[PDB]
């Protein structure tokens, strides 16, 4: 719920985490609607194995260190062995010992065979406040040139019409290998509900934002916070 995402944040603030990464951020996300993959914490590869053992393979593993934007992601680990020779392989290319590791980051692989790869952004304009950027899954992020642009708050009946007239523009894609625009549209009102009431968020950055029809999953999730 609500109140444990504002004391999770503020926690935050007080212990100097001022970016998030996706195992932090999944209870709030969630106490606002929103679904992100499993993603759990590995200091060993003992521990990474252990976790790995109960998802269930194939899994994938990222270097949870406030680092990366080199090695890092490794996908489609089968075998309990694929996971260990794939920890000690980021555990020790950490390359000096200078950065906080904590662990890494271990999650089970999503089907991305049919499905759209969006990218969420929020971030702040000096006069109109924050500003919600829906666009497609890729590295290259032109926001003015080729983003649908959302102003919290934001209701149904707006989002729709902002989803629809991006899907006109060519900005994001009706379809590839059905978008659910009634979908995409509550998931924008959901960012646009946790940026109102936590207006401690700097950045939140969803990369991807998985499309699979009616299911709309976060994969990646960082979150800047002051
Ligand atoms: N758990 C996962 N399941 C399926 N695909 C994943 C998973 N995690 C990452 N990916 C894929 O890995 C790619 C992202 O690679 P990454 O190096 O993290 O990109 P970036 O440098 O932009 O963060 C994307 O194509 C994404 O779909």
């Amino acid at each position: 719920m609500t109140a444990e995402a504002h004391l999770l944040l503020q926690q935050a603030i007080a212990e100097g985490a001022t970016s998030l990464d996706t195992h932090e951020v999944q209870p709030i996300l969630q106490a606002y609607g929103m679904n992100t993959l499993p993603t759990w914490i590995a200091s060993d590869s003992t521990e990474a194995v252990h976790i790995a053992e109960q998802i269930g393979y194939p899994v994938a593993l990222k270097l949870r260190s406030p680092d990366i934007p080199v090695q890092g992601v490794m996908l489609y680990l089968r075998t309990a062995n694929e996971v260990q020779q794939a920890a000690n392989a980021i555990f020790d290319r950490v390359a000096a010992p200078q950065a906080r590791v904590h662990g890494l980051l271990v999650q089970s692989m999503a089907n991305r065979a049919g499905a759209q790869e969006l990218r969420v952004v929020v971030e702040h304009d000096p006069v109109f406040g924050p500003l919600i950027m829906l666009g497609e899954g890729a590295v290259e992020w032109r926001p003015e040139d080729q983003a649908v642009v959302a102003l919290p708050p934001l209701n149904m009946n707006l989002a729709r019409y902002l989803v629809i007239q991006g899907i006109k523009s060519k900005k994001i894609r009706a379809r590839s290998a059905p978008l659910d625009v009634a979908g995409l549209s509550q998931l924008l009102v959901q960012v646009s509900n946790l940026i109102v009431d936590c207006p401690e968020i700097q950045r939140l950055d969803i990369h991807p934002l998985l499309a699979s029809g009616s299911e709309f999953t976060a994969l990646d999730v960082t979150l800047d916070i002051s």
